[PDB]
C-alpha cells in the first residue's frame, strides 16, 4: 500500500495492492502495519459503518467534535463516489480549505480523514456503496453538520448531471460554515495536534 | 443488530438493522456494543480484507493455528455467497460438522467466525464482493486449507449450475481433512475455550 497526504494535512490518499487472478481479485484494504506506516499509531476500530446510495446523493458535511472526535478510514466498493475533506480546525495554516479523491471500484483507492476534519461525499452512480472504519462509536449528540454548498467553503462537487444534489432532510438543514464557527463546536488546530500528538 | 449462535458453537448470523431514506441505505455493519453483546470481548481488528469473485469461485476451506489464529468477520457488500463453517475442533461436542449463512446485498447479513474455526465461501454470483475483519494480520506460516470438498465433511455446496467449483492453485491443492488431523495443526476444543475465556 502507497501512502499519500492530501494538501489538507491529517488526510491522506491510499493506493492498495490488487491481486488479479482467473477468480476474481483480493487486497489487504487495512493492516495494522500499514496504517501505523502513515499514522503513527494504530486505529482503534470502534465502529464500522456502511451506506448505499443513488446517484447525485450527497452526504455530509459532516465532523465529530474533540475528544475523542471520530477519524474514518473509508473506501467505495461499487460504483463510485467523489468524496471531500474540509480543514475545519481553527487555526489552522489550512483553515477552510479542501481537497478530493475519486474512490471507486475500479482503482479501490481510500481515504483516511483524521480527528476533527469535516469529510463529505457524492455518489457519482447509482448503488454506491461506501464502507468505513470509525475510531469511535456513533455519537450523535457530539456528531454536526455544515451546509455541503457553504459559499465560503466553495467546495467544487462535480453535480449530476449540474443538477441539484439529492439530501438528507438533516444535510438539507445543515447550518452555514460561518453559523458553526459561532457554536464553539470546531475543533482548534492545536488541540487537534495535541490530540493525535498523544 | 441481532446475533443468533449457528449450530456450530462459537460461530454466530448477524443481521442489521438496515435504516432505509431517500438516498438509498445506510447500517452499523460493527458496533463494539454490539459485537462485545454476543462475543463477550471486544474485536481487535488488526487487518480488514477485500475479495471479489465470479459465480462458481469457492474459496476456502481456510483456518489459522491457535493461539492466536484469526477470527473473522464477515460480509457479502455485493452479489451473494454461500458461507459455510466447520467445527474443527478436536474434542468439540460438534466436531466436524457445519453450518452456514446466506451473505448477500439484500438482507446483508454477516457471519462472526471465532478463533480455531475453519471458514469458506462459493460465490453464486458475478461481482460478489466479501470483506471481513480480522483479528490478527496474515501469517502464511500459520494460516492453512482443508479441501472444500473433502468426503468426510461432505459441504453441501450448492454448485453454480451444477458445475465443479472453481479453485486457486492453493485451494485445489489443499489436503484431505484426514491428512490435516494427522498433521497436528487442528486446535483443541478446551483450547479454544481457555483462549476465547481469557
Ligand atoms: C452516522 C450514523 C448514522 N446512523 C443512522 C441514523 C439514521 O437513521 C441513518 C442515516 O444517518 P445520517 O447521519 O443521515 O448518515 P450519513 O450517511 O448522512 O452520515 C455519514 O456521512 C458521512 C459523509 C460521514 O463521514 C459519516 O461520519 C456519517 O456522518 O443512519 C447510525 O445508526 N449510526 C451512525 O454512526
Ligand atoms: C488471506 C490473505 C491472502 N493474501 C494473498 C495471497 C495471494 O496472492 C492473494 C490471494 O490469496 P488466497 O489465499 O488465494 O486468498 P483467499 O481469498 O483464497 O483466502 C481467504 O479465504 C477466506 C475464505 C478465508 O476465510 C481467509 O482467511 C483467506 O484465507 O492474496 C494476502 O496477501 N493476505 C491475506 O491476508
Amino acid at each position: 500500500m502507497k501512502a499519500r497526504e492530501l494538501d489538507v494535512p491529517g488526510a491522506w490518499e491510499i493506493t492498495p495492492t490488487i491481486h488479479v487472478d482467473s477468480r476474481g481479485l483480493f487486497f489487504e484494504w487495512l493492516t495494522d502495519h500499514g496504517f501505523r506506516a502513515f499514522a503513527g499509531h494504530s486505529l482503534d476500530v470502534r465502529q464500522v459503518n456502511c451506506s448505499v446510495s443513488s446517484a447525485g446523493v450527497l452526504r455530509g458535511l459532516h465532523f465529530a467534535q474533540l475528544p475523542p472526535s471520530q477519524a474514518k478510514y473509508v473506501t467505495c466498493v461499487s460504483g463510485s463516489v467523489f468524496d471531500v475533506v474540509v480543514d475545519i480546525r481553527e487555526g489552522s495554516p489550512t483553515f477552510g480549505r479542501w481537497d478530493s479523491v475519486l474512490l471507486d471500484d475500479q482503482d479501490r483507492r481510500t481515504i483516511y480523514v483524521s480527528e476533527g476534519l469535516a469529510h463529505g461525499f457524492l455518489a457519482l452512480q447509482d448503488n454506491s456503496t461506501v464502507m468505513y472504519l470509525c475510531s469511535a462509536e456513533y455519537n450523535p449528540q457530539r456528531e454536526h453538520t455544515i451546509c455541503a454548498t457553504d459559499p465560503t467553503l466553495a467546495v467544487d462537487w462535480p453535480l449530476v448531471d449540474g443538477a441539484a444534489p439529492s439530501l438528507s432532510d438533516r444535510d438539507a438543514a445543515a447550518p452555514s460554515f460561518e453559523d458553526v464557527r459561532a457554536s464553539g463546536l470546531l475543533p482548534r488546530w492545536e488541540q487537534t495536534q495535541r490530540f493525535i500528538g498523544e
